[PDB]
């Protein structure tokens, strides 16, 4: 139609209007105005006949695509949509009420479509090109961004939005979800109550930070607890909690603040419990030293499916960041930090299920010896395709962390919990 | 209500009418009384009336914001406050008698908060800003800083300071809160006096610098004591006491003097005693050879939860230092260097409680054997909930240091003590 015609003139005009570097650092109201003085001006020298509406329409489109986020725009507004996944310029599929659906949108050409990935991961100071296809990132509004470019994705630049959630789970939600027994509830209050050192493993879209985020409930007020996070996504209830955000390098690639440099301040701020967000880069060492002296109760969410993975997975993050331990010693630095590691893992239909609380006990030469206080034993599936499971206790009387539940008190709902179900 | 409505027109009105420039290095007294002058004018017009107490407090606090450092001056001027922790402009944490404890200091805003933490900083000549968010300092007062800027701190500026305490405890308080019984700190008397190589491991907030610097009272004033310490908290009384810190790398990564550099060095100083404020790295190492290689009579704390896991802690750091020492040479260095290992937890209750007085006797069977000279037995917590104990001395006639005892003609006094503990 006539209007694509106008839009790309009136593109090709305005091209030369100013630098590209020009609006994209000035203020966003000013460059939205010179972009509609500079979109009635051409309109109004070709003379193209639209209305008010319609003139308004374009002059957004206009400022959506040089400085916002092109066709996307009306998908992203929308609330019902949770996910966007555009595989490649003429191929959007949007998920609503939990049904994937073709959507008319369609970007103008597989550059634009780079273009507009290349500015959203920008956003959060990370880059998408042929030197780095890949590039998975979660945006400052809570949504998760996973973008793959041309030379790995044949038909064009893969783009995946996965919109955020503002809801939060409680221990009543996940107990009622049947993703912990009630038994399972009350000994990880116990666990969360009495300072045991948490490190809440799980895999990819398994529920760590919701489990996290419900953990962290039971931290008595009174204590001072400080969270290093990579983007604000905890929401504790404590009066006294301090929120530290690590500040991603520039585009420059000055001004990197790691979650590394925020862990070894802690240490210096005077925290009662250090709760690191995500362990992903070497942090995980002074984490441990912070749970080993002092910070009694530090948490940590990682990565990893099994609890025995996570160990090895945080053994090998300590080698990683180039201190010169022997494995000996990161096995033993290990065993006398952590205390407790809760598994959350998603089940094949889709469900997610706490699927150990495994206490680390000791070593034993080169391998970690620890014992499942709570498993989770599957049985097979409804005949609506649901997984069927129960959560068991090991039997374990008493596990390592006991004294610090008879420390603060909590020895008699512990030992009731823990044998009440078996 | 009243009184704040009328500071803040008076501040507006000051800040409209002074120039923030000249008083940025003017003479503070001068620019107070100019200041006072102003704020009187102002009130005159303003038909601001009040006592005359009232109005100098409210100069004084106008003068403070200004150029002091505003809302929290008070705070810091008492002594009773330990800890000031400043999470956002509205909310101000102080430490009382270890208890934390929320005030309703409230900063007029974020902007204000920064630009006092800027100040506070400015002391040591260093600056904090979005450039460089993260800052810690030790203020000339004794007093550490830590302040963490908005792009990391999510909820506003933080800012950590911890006082330094003057009225340390002496082994009277500690006898007075029965910690250790009078024949216990007669013991202490004598383990301090005749140069013991001892290290005080201890809990979480369990009380060991508190124990050192108690400790270091007994030490024969002559003696050169050279104390290496990242916090600055020991305070000694001897005319010839040596203090060093270390220092954290800059953000760029260099500038760093770890405490194994100062060790090292003192080594080099002929000290007669090294004190290691806390021993966390593989600084211990130099420290037990400053321990059997001259120097004898050091000290040094450390994080552990029993005098066999303060052995363990120790080989462990030992053995992260990098060198190719195996389990045996290092056991048996730690076996001819530590004399006395002296363990303080935390009980139940909260009360302190110097549990071990231990001797390490010797290596035998590849495993270092210890020997308690003192210990705390507990008998059941008691009707209003306090742990009920009592301070037994396992009756050896003969420690291992009781030569070091003699060679300094206390001998008599071991004998004493030890025995009537019994
Ligand atoms: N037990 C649960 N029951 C139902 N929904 C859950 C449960 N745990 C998490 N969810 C939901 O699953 C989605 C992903 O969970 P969450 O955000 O906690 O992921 P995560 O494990 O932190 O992921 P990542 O590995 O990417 O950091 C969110 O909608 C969360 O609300
Ligand atoms: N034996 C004791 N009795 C009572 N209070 C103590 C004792 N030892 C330490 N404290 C208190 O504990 C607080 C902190 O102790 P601290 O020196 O930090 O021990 P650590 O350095 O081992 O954590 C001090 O303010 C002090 O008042
Ligand atoms: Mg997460
Ligand atoms: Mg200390």
């Amino acid at each position: 139609d006539y209007y694509h015609a106008t839009k790309t003139t009136i593109f090709n005009a305005l091209l030369n209007t100013i630098d590209l570097s020009q609006l994209a650092q000035l203020d966003l109201k000013q460059a939205g105005e010179e972009i509609r003085d500079i979109v009635a001006e051409l309109v109004a020298i070709k003379n193209v006949s639209m209305s008010v509406a319609e003139q308004e329409h374009l002059v957004q489109d206009i400022i959506n695509d040089v400085l916002g986020y092109g066709p996307l725009e009306p998908l992203l507004a929308r609330d019902d949509i949770a996910d966007i996944m555009v595989n490649g310029a003429h191929r959007v599929f949007i998920e609503v009420g939990g049904k994937v659906q073709l959507t008319n949108v369609r970007f103008r050409d597989n550059l634009q479509l780079m273009n507009i990935c290349q500015r959203i991961v920008s956003q959060v100071g990370r880059r998408v090109d042929e030197s780095s296809p890949i590039c998975d990132a979660r945006l400052p509004d809570g949504s998760r961004v996973n973008v793959i470019a041309p030379p790995l994705a044949l038909d064009g630049p893969t783009l995946t939005i996965r919109k955020f959630k503002k809801d939060k789970l409680t221990m009543k939600n996940l107990v009622e979800f049947a993703s912990i027994s009630p038994e399972g509830a009350r000994v990880l209050g116990v666990i969360g109550a009495c300072r045991c050192n948490l490190v809440i493993s799980g895999g990819t879209g398994s529920g760590k930070t919701t489990l996290l985020n419900t953990m962290t409930a039971f931290i008595d007020p009174t204590e001072r607890v400080v969270t290093c996070e990579d983007a604000a996504e905890l929401q504790l209830q404590q009066p006294h909690v301090v929120r530290l955000e690590t500040r991603p390098p520039n585009l420059e690639g000055s001004g990197a603040v790691t979650m590394r440099d925020l862990v070894k301040n802690c240490l210096r701020m005077r925290p009662e419990r250090i709760i690191v967000g995500e362990v992903r880069g070497p942090e995980a060492f002074d984490l441990l030293q912070a749970m080993n002296t002092g910070h009694d109760g530090s948490m940590g969410t990682l990565h990893a499916n099994s609890p025995r993975e996570a160990i090895s997975r945080i053994e090998s993050m300590i080698t990683m960041g180039g201190y010169g331990l022997p494995s000996k010693t990161i096995k033993e630095m290990i065993v006398g930090s952590v205390d407790v590691i809760i598994q959350a893992a998603r089940l094949r239909d889709g469900s997610r299920r706490i699927t150990h609380i495994t206490e680390v006990v000791g070593l034993e030469g080169d391998v970690i010896v620890t014992q499942d206080l709570f498993v989770y034993e599957i049985t097979g599936e409804d005949e609506h395709g649901k997984v069927v499971g129960k959560h068991r206790s090991t039997g374990i009387a008493r596990p390592r962390f006991w004294d610090r539940a008879r420390y603060y008190g909590l020895e008699r709902e512990l030992a009731e919990a823990l044998d009440a179900a078996e």
